[PDB]
């Protein structure tokens, strides 16, 4: 179909105040191809696509979660970047934002904050969660986004992994997860696992507790894909009495490039299920059309 032509269907859908039927129209298209119809959109009737979804919806996050969907995903992130810095530090929003993101993404977010802010992101960030803690550590590089090949082969740098782990090397562990190309990091998960007592993830238990744990276990899903680190943050929003929140954000900047979650949510239960049940008659549809989980 002509992004005219989509254009019109969203039109009607709005005019309806037909939630799930915007969800659904989001749900068929990239996050590229939904810029192109929301340039038809405005083209077509003079008024942008989120401010009509807007004016159309009650709100919640469901309504902030569809106009994200025809939203600028960088000016989004931005967004939910500040406001994680705007009070208390997020932790949970930090996860969702700086990890669960690719480079191309994190480098015109780099740039949308900018924009609006005047500032430059990273030294706000920096600003505002310090250096005392390894996760504020490996956050800060992983956001320089510098991934470089390691020298050995995946059971050698598992066993140099397992020594870092076993002595608390801290540091070396920082860097690995830091810069690590995921290409590399997949087939190291899987020689540690098979030579050493513990997996990484095991390993990270370990050695961490609290925002350190946690922050290492979304590196190490990222690493593994971003769809299995969206999995992860999937369930932890069911089993949070329905985070709505952290639904809206990952669904908003990322549906269409984690679409693999409802595969990799299996060694957790049954996603639509899960969603259905941890969330109210009105988010629960619009997630489970986004997520195709129906």
């Amino acid at each position: 179909p002509k992004v005219t032509d989509i254009a019109n269907e969203l039109k009607q859908a709005i005019d309806a105040k037909d939630e799930v039927q915007i969800a659904f129209i989001a749900s068929e298209y990239s996050a590229e191809s939904r810029e192109k119809i929301a340039k038809a959109y405005v083209a077509s009737y003079g008024k942008e696509l989120p401010d009509d979804i807007k004016k159309a919806l009650k709100g919640g996050s469901e309504e902030s979660l569809l106009m994200d969907l025809f939203s600028d995903r960088h000016e989004v992130r931005a967004q939910h970047i500040r406001d994680a810095l705007s009070g208390r530090n997020d932790h949970m929003a930090f996860f969702d934002t700086v990890i669960l993101c690719t480079p191309e993404d994190w480098h015109e977010t780099v740039a949308a904050y900018t924009r609006m802010f005047k500032k430059p992101l990273v030294e706000d960030f920096m600003k505002d969660v310090g250096r005392k803690e390894d996760w504020c550590l490996l956050m800060e590089k992983w956001m320089a986004h510098e991934r470089v090949s390691r020298p050995g082969s995946p059971e050698d740098e598992a066993q140099r992994l397992d020594q870092a782990f076993d002595q608390k090397n801290t540091a070396y562990l920082i860097d690995f997860f830091g810069t690590v190309p995921s290409a590399e990091y997949r087939p190291i998960a899987e020689a540690f696992k098979a030579q050493n007592g513990k997996s990484i993830e095991q390993a990270i238990a370990t050695i961490y507790t609290k925002t350190d744990y946690y922050t290492f276990y979304c590196a190490h899903f990222a690493l593994l894909g971003m769809h299995r680190l969206a999995a992860y943050l999937i369930n932890c929003a069911c089993n949070d009495k329905g985070d709505e929140k952290r639904m809206r954000r990952i669904t908003g900047m990322m549906v269409d490039k984690c679409l693999g979650a409802k595969h990799a949510y299996k060694i957790y239960g049954d996603m639509g299920t899960d969603i259905e049940r941890c969330f109210d008659k009105r988010m629960a549809p619009i997630l489970r059309t986004l997520w195709r989980v129906k």
